[PDB]
């Protein structure tokens, strides 16, 4: 009867909760003992986009890159392979131009030109975004109320943490992850493979970062020999 | 040649025309012949919101939480047990308080901190939504225009009803839901299996419904000996 | 170590480049080999959208589709037949009304009474809306910055480009498709399917589609014999 369904219910549900459990207990696992090699860090990027984002996002666009490549050579994918490419990942749309990314750090320009929000994701990796033109409104879990950034401030993703993210038409930001950063693939592509079908999107986002991760071992072999 | 391809496709287009008729069918059979154990009514639910919809929303929700353990003793979950979770259905992305859940019912807090939009789901239950902030944008099926809703109002989702919903940021209301309320999961859960990944989430969502079941299964145990 | 990692994630970086690139390949074989059998043309719906524009977008819907069965006679669907349905697709929601559907073009009336916005779709066919009422932003891909248009102007999504779209409420147009219409119903039914799981939507869709395609067979069987 009403008694039994409301059993069978709950072993369901019990079943879906060890399930979710133990993937969430693999991805701390996996993320925890993570390697953990850095070029960068996040108050050097956070700094050189605050610097220029009283300019033209798009100068100051140019300013960072020339920057980032002066102060880490064979670490920035170089002009030819420059490209903005959309992301579309929990709900919102937005775009990319790739600059670094390796298994454990990436550094990227993101923004969009819509009025656009959604998931954050959730995953072991620690992003910030530095915002150089629109707004920034973030809305933390476990809160009944948001906060809306501007530029100059760095907004920073804690590992593990979820948000409600939000912006306004022509918000563009500098974005440096560091983590695991393979575990967020999956994320990134979700609305790719089961909303918008943009196969070419897709092969243009396993491109860039085939070739940012082949430009990290062309520099490494370099370094040794 | 041409006609060729047209019939195959007119094949193909009534191959799904007749599944997803017969899913509609197995939807309203299952629906119609559920169980209708009712612990509230909803107009019970909307004015004890409507009552308190002129008052800071925290401070609406806990007067309405104080009042439901009042009146309905054993079916509103302890303090220990509410949380606020991510609800992310049907492109929109907002945050809920369960409060009590079983399998005819279940009563909520609801609303979101930015601004989100998308499908409402179509299932077979009635869904009643007492705004105690913010705007609430209702879009039904089969017209052109849409109505927008202020505090103190209710909007009344109907069996089998499709509408687009769209809130603002800071609304917040009381939310009642009367049916077949384990046939709403699949579009509860969608875009965290298929956009936003987040599987702590879905475990915080699993976790909380499971702890609705027992209290009230805990509760009719006590009922009868 | 962090070397084999780098290079078995590049592996399968290239799997999934390599999977993407040849589907795209195949669809651009099935698109510029598919027939082009042509009813009307999108200068034709333009400028008979473009004159009612000034009026009230659902006076201007029936002067359209009045027009469109006084030149066209046989390929517009019946009073009987017109029906708004919603459209999920790419992380927007609108509403259509199919007037012509065949394997190569298709004429709608379109529109949203929601603040809504997502991805285009990328296909081989060639997407034009005329604006009755409202605004319609478009952010091509490649750049930073979007354009808003207004009644009276019409869009043209060309075949294979990528957009993002967004809609303000209230905003109506007049819709013609023309290429390999069967490879957008991915598009079209994906958030169906992965997000708003409301199966009567699909249901409508299949069945206007279908009855559209059975217009065009009856008409292409009654002018020849
Ligand atoms: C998916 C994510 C991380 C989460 C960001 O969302 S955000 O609101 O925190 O900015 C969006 C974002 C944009 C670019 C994505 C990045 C994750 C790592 C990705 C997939 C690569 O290897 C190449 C491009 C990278
Ligand atoms: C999924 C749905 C019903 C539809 C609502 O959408 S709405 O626009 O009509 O408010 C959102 C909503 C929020 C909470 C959801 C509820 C359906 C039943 C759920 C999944 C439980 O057992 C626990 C939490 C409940
Ligand atoms: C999916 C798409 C094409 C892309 C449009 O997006 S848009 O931003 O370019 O207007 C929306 C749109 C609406 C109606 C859709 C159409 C594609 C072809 C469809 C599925 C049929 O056979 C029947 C209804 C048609």
């Amino acid at each position: 009867g009403r008694s039994v369904d409301t059993m069978a219910l709950w072993l369901g549900l019990r079943a879906v909760l060890v399930v979710a459990g133990l993937a969430v207990l693999l991805q701390l696992i996996r993320g925890w003992l993570s390697s953990k090699s850095y070029v960068f860090n996040r108050e050097e990027i956070a700094r050189l986009a605050k610097e220029h984002s009283g300019l033209d996002y798009e100068v100051a666009f140019s300013k960072i890159i020339v920057e980032l490549r002066k102060k880490h050579p064979g670490h920035i994918l170089q002009d030819e392979d420059l490209q903005w490419v959309f992301v579309n990942a929990g709900g919102w749309m937005g775009s990319m131009c790739l600059l670094h990314a390796s298994l454990t750090e990436y550094v990227l320009l993101f923004g969009t030109a819509v009025d656009t929000g959604g998931h954050s994701g959730r995953y072991w990796a620690e992003i910030s975004d530095t915002i150089l033109s629109g707004t920034f409104r973030q809305w933390k879990e476990g809160t009944t109320k948001s906060e809306i950034f501007y530029p100059g401030d760095t907004i920073v993703h804690e590992v593990g943490e979820a948000t409600s993210v939000q912006w306004s038409s022509g918000t563009w930001m500098v974005e440096y992850g560091r983590g695991f950063i393979p575990s967020t693939l999956a994320f990134a592509l979700a609305d790719t493979i089961f909303s918008t079908q943009d196969f070419l999107t897709l092969f243009y986002t396993v491109k860039v970062y085939s070739k940012a991760l082949l430009l990290e071992a062309s520099t490494h072999l370099s370094q040794l020999g």
